[PDB]
């Protein structure tokens, strides 16, 4: 009975199976989840660099850390943005299947540096959503603000 | 002359002044000790998310629950895990010194499902004597296996 | 009631009695309490005693007094406060029920018990204000040369 | 089965059950590898001074630092540098040993500021492998430059 659940805490500081980190295509520290994600697993940017629109799993021990790269709206067209951030998701979804996991938890990708200016957060958790709902893993979605804890919470209740 | 003392048996139905229990960063009712104690205190899970490595007191009526949130060791680094381990044990001290009762019963933090696969009996209990040793409370840890009840034991005769 | 300060171990004091930086179960304990135990082992026979409290016990004849100073890691800036006042309060009361002519006192809840604070001022003057209602002679105990100095300073704006 | 390993990454981030830190025979908190450590795990170096060819532990909690003191090569001769280098890791692998650990986090001794000017990449790691051979425990090695961390992992590679 795979579930859909939110939290406001650091995403670093979880307690799921595994964990998406926002990531640039690089696959260098930068910042928001990113930071927090080196801090606690520096080892698994050794050659995480994937290119926009997909992820890339690497391993810290007995952690799995999947490291999905959404498009920076300052970059790319609202258009070619949203396929990219689609495919993103995509991605997350397979890994979360192909390794084999019970539990992850996930950011919402392009919400933050990579937003453009804009709120992003119907718009990437609907690709979440699509996403992710063909997977057995019970889902566990963060963020820092208390008004994105409300309304992702919403959004969750009124689909089940 | 406050003493330490280890019972086999089901922390719901301790003999004294308050109750820590095993709980999880979102102050959920979980599984094993922390089901029990949300049975028989269901009112202390009221807003009684805090942190790992810290503690929150909530009331059930006047009987006080000290939630205390060790790290999981699956997810948490042997070095930084035994720091977040140290810190909960000393909030549960706190805690204790703060209510102040005369007595305490308290489980093995971090020795179950947060364990990592790993026997933490010892880390744990020392980590518990070193916040403990500093408060005035009798102090009851409560297991559920017989072995463990004996290496509990025989951990305490030792200090004395 | 005179006072004095001096750097050294206070396991080797020239006092009529020591106070001893007790922990509340009697344990053994580290730093000045581990010196104590190692120079009067026999007087933590049932010395546990309450945080804010004080209980003598005898080591031969010569007493050593277990105060119980709180835990500023446990205890809050309110409550360890009035316990702190306590232990001190509880010291001069054993040290005139002894009779002694004189006492060597280490500074409670400043080392360990600190909670990472500085809290020479504090404990220092919660000694001054317990210590002035007896007519003994105290002597002051630290390891640091910067204490010493403070404490010092503190004794002689006060004569 | 042990292995050993080797990650370019802060060693104090390490994911095993205790760190090697690279010191010098005063104790004191020093530079590179022995700053980073001090910061994550200052109440280790509580007495930690050893001279030079030897190795002291001492626990941060209950995670055990090894200090181990290597020559520095601008004062030792070739010779006597290399018997004192050599004795440092055969006390490594006594306190790992002694400790009971499953995994130790490790540098490589006497190769930056202490190596006199010289590359000694291969002296040092060979002299880690005569004294951990002999021990049960997995041996991650830690390194920062890219270049070290290949030559390092070759050399692992073609003794299996
Ligand atoms: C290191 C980061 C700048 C990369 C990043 C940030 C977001 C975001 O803004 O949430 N999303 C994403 O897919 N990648
Ligand atoms: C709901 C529980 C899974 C949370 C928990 C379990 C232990 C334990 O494994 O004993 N410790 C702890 O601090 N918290
Ligand atoms: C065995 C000790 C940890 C007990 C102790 C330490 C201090 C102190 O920190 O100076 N004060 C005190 O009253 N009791
Ligand atoms: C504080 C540090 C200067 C001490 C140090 C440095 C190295 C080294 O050069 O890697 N090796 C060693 O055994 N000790």
């Amino acid at each position: 009975a795979p579930s859909y659940r939110v939290k406001r805490m650091d995403i670093a500081k979880n307690d799921e199976e595994c964990v998406v980190n926002a990531a640039n295509p690089r696959g260098l520290p930068g910042d928001g989840v990113c930071k927090a994600v080196y801090k606690k697993w520096p080892e698994s940017f050794k050659n995480s660099a994937t290119p926009v629109g997909t992820a890339k799993t690497v391993m810290c021990g007995t952690y799995p850390v999947i490291h999905a790269v959404g498009p920076n709206f300052s970059n790319y067209s609202e258009s070619e943005g949203d396929r990219e951030l689609a495919a993103a998701y995509r991605e997350v979804a397979k890994e979360v299947t192909r390794l084999g996991v019970n539990s992850v938890a996930i950011p919402l990708l392009s919400t933050g540096v990579y937003s453009g200016g804009k709120d992003r957060l119907t718009q990437s958790l609907n690709h979440l959503f699509t996403a992710m709902d063909s997977t057995d893993a019970d889902v566990v979605i963060y963020c820092r603000d208390k008004e994105w804890e409300k309304k992702i919470s919403e959004a969750i209740q009124m689909r089940t």
